[PDB]
């Protein structure tokens, strides 16, 4: 049964990106923030950063810094020198794998690829 | 959406063929039958077979003849030098497209295949 | 040989589904012939209705009558509250799988998937 | 550029499900954990199950309640009748899309699926 | 891991593809050429040749001759009755194996996988 | 017709791998070869090696030399510190991209790639 096997697979995968795109910039459950240089303040999940990639939560936790928002506190964290676009592109990457990226973005995105360690995204970029 | 697309598309398609598959040697709306060598009688129906095969349709309407079974009228037709199960196989690659043909009856198939025109299933024969 | 192999099968499905969807409408071998408010009368198959849609040939041999036409009986079938194009739509799915369904057409045709019971249907509509 | 293109997507997305993977009972950032009548504890996380499961999440901050484990508060949550495997299995699923279930567990996980309203997961296991 | 390895898998293909490509009309190592009728020369590598299309490296082995251009001995074939464009879309499927095919082109190309018995370029232009 | 158009090219690309595969370690055609520490002598051809290997072909012309085998001159060179079976199998990957390389391997193949600049076939290997 490869075709209805296949079909399956590919539909959970679907959702499960779907799912977890919604998430991408979703203060709900957030507990670390971006701030972009433009003052934009990009939502984010450490869950993500840890399990996607170790660079980040580690810049994270480093340089990050705790922060009330709303009466809610967080863990704040500097992202200079890169667009609130390509930042949150980023993001979007870590949570959803996406490999459509916008390529007015892409050098951009091969910096925050660089200094995160992202490799494939560096591909994607280069490519 | 390439992801729930794809997935949805194969589904489909995969219970398309698995809805065809239980119509083969299936007397239920049977209006033809062939008969193999060895008294072994299998259930068809013309729908697949005009659709799938303008040779073995053809074929049955020119050579075919008016038989009674279990007092209900179909069309019989002698499908001689065939195995039956060279002859179930051939009529389940008409339903469902199905390419994974057992080794062992290639050679039969093979020769289905060229009396009836059916290029492809030469293909998969060869091969 | 997985590029061959998986080739050779998609080849075949891609065969059998033009194959079956030029009978869609077809009036060669049509035993069931279903009116639509308009006037407008569509041809099909007992095989595919019956071995694809439970519910639908159930209605059929429940509510469709005898009818002759151009001197030849066939089963006809009253299809009220639906568009002709919607019909055809349904009826092209129950033969082919086609997932690319008209997004004009979405609500009619997933009121006909619910009515006979063809659940992946009303999912590609929802969606 | 069709098989670079599509390369790197699986490619991708296979690295992104190996990452949520690992996050499968892991303590890690972990805010929530289900306890098995066998008292077996699964570690989960709010961030995955509120973006892919709205009953679950709901169950969560309904019935769930505060818990001190190894000096650090988190929101535990009683998970009965039903084996850790199948639990695990489920929240497997959530996180990683995985089709690939246990046939051993289909019950439990139909159950499961079924009271959170995991509709295709219910799917997998019935097929 | 069927992502990942279909993944790696579709990206080696499409590297593999795009390096051969890059050596159609490639005069470094070409070893053969083929002149057309506008006096257009198509550089082409005997490896390919021999390895794709056993009919076209017998012609080239029986009707070529030697000819030197620019100082360099090579094996120059006549290629009458067809346009550059045409010659030059059969050798990059020699060599790329791409589909792809200009629908302008097919009767030429039809033309040149008839003589030289590419089977399957046949069927694309059919198609 | 995206099954029939998908099939195709998947065919057309798995006729292509199979074509060049059968050129691995033959001798027809072959315009230089690799010599191992075991003294076993392996075929290959200068086209695959300029397309997919700027560094070994770099090798090739820097490091190899003359040489007469059975009265006919080609350029040997010499491939130290790795098993033949090693070396095949890197000139498998140049000419066909199959990524399923054998795991006892791995390291000699990662070692092969490395010095020769085949990044791809690194993480087959590290993975």
């Amino acid at each position: 049964l490869y075709f209805q096997s296949m079909g399956r697979t590919l539909l959970s995968l679907g959702l499960l990106v779907a799912d977890f795109g919604a998430m991408v910039n979703n203060p709900h459950l957030s507990d670390v923030q971006f701030q972009t240089d433009s003052g934009e303040v990009l939502y984010a999940h450490k869950f993500v950063l840890y399990a996607r990639c170790p660079l980040l939560i580690q810049y994270v936790n480093n340089e990050g810094f705790s922060a009330i928002e709303d009466g809610v506190e967080t863990q704040r964290v500097l992202l200079g020198d890169v667009s609130t676009e390509a930042a949150r592109t980023f993001l979007h990457y870590l949570y959803t794998a996406d490999t459509g990226l916008p390529p007015g973005l892409s050098s951009e995105l091969s910096s925050l690829a660089h200094r995160f360690g992202v490799s494939e995204l560096v591909h994607l970029c280069e490519q």
